[PDB]
């Protein structure tokens, strides 16, 4: 007897400051965020969301990153009403980074946790600058960091998928989720756009004030080069996208911590086959 929330959110304020400038304390962050349960989790008291979102962050030794990340999101995402909950998904070993993959493991194991039918998927060096920007999902792929100052608060190309995106269950399920063998820096995203084209859908986009976005600057990380397959690789995504990504997936979890913020899922996704 709870009443639906709102269909949009009356708490929302807008545009926001945003700065990676000062130390952050996650313990204070904790204690600043209440409502939030056992490894990164909140539903409204007041009203039942029908936005009930996994958000997935691929990971490996981005500590402070993240530290922002959840300071910034965590009262943006209570605003916004959603009945959510966070998974870090970190690569264990030191062999060279994938992306997707790690995308496709946090699909999988959120599933086991709670119904979620609604997958945001994020970088962790993104942060929105406004809280109209929705972190849930559409009758459309949504992409939503299209107006990052790193590309100038535009979209770099029009077909550009990467940084935060949100897909439904069922849009994640019809692409067979994300590729497998993408490894290294580039075009993951691309692919994965090529897949909702080829399965009949197009992308959703907030405009591009609300869809600004700030990227914490950063130098490059070790073990994430420029993959030189990229180029080909994209170009066949119609054929590949058949028997590569969900139904072609295996991993090891390691290990799975509930921090207060986050849910922290430890794999082992191999190296390239
Ligand atoms: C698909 O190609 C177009 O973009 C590339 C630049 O490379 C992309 O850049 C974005 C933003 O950093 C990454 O998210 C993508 O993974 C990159 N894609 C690839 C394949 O590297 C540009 O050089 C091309 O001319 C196209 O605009
Ligand atoms: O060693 C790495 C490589 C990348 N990532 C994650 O993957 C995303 C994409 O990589 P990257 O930051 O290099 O993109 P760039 O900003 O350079 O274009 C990052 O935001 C992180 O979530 C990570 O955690 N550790
Ligand atoms: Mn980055």
């Amino acid at each position: 007897s709870l009443p639906a929330c709102p269909e949009e959110s009356p708490l929302l304020v807008g545009p926001m400051l945003i700065e990676f400038n000062m130390p952050v304390d996650l313990e204070l962050v904790a204690k600043q965020n209440p409502n939030v349960k056992m490894g990164g989790r909140y539903a409204p008291r007041d009203c039942v969301s029908p936005h009930k979102v996994a958000i997935i962050i691929p990971f490996r030794n981005r500590q402070e990153h993240l530290k922002y990340w959840l300071y910034y999101l965590h009262p943006v995402l209570q605003r916004q009403q959603l009945d959510y909950g966070i998974y870090v998904i970190n690569q264990a070993g030191d062999t060279i980074f994938n992306r997707a993959k790690l995308l496709n493991v946090g699909f999988q194991e959120a599933l086991k946790d709670y119904d979620y039918t609604c997958f945001v998927f994020s970088d962790v060096d993104l942060i929105p600058m406004n809280d109209h920007n929705a972190y849930r999902c559409f009758s459309q792929p949504r992409h939503i960091s299209v107006a990052m100052d790193k590309f100038g608060f535009s979209l770099p190309y029009v077909q550009y998928f990467g940084g935060v995106s949100a897909l439904s269950k069922q849009q994640f399920l019809t692409i067979n989720g994300f590729p497998n063998n993408y490894w290294g820096w580039g075009g993951e995203d691309d692919d994965i756009f090529n897949r909702l084209v080829f399965r009949g859908m197009s992308i959703s986009r907030p405009n591009a004030v609300v869809g600004t976005t700030r990227h914490i600057r950063h130098s490059r990380d070790k073990k994430n080069e420029p993959n030189p397959q990229r180029f080909d690789r994209i170009a066949h995504t119609k054929e590949t996208m058949l028997s590569d990504g969900l139904n072609s997936l295996t991993y090891q979890v390691l290990d799975v911590q509930r921090y207060p913020l986050y849910t922290q899922i430890t794999v082992d996704i191999g190296t390239p086959s």
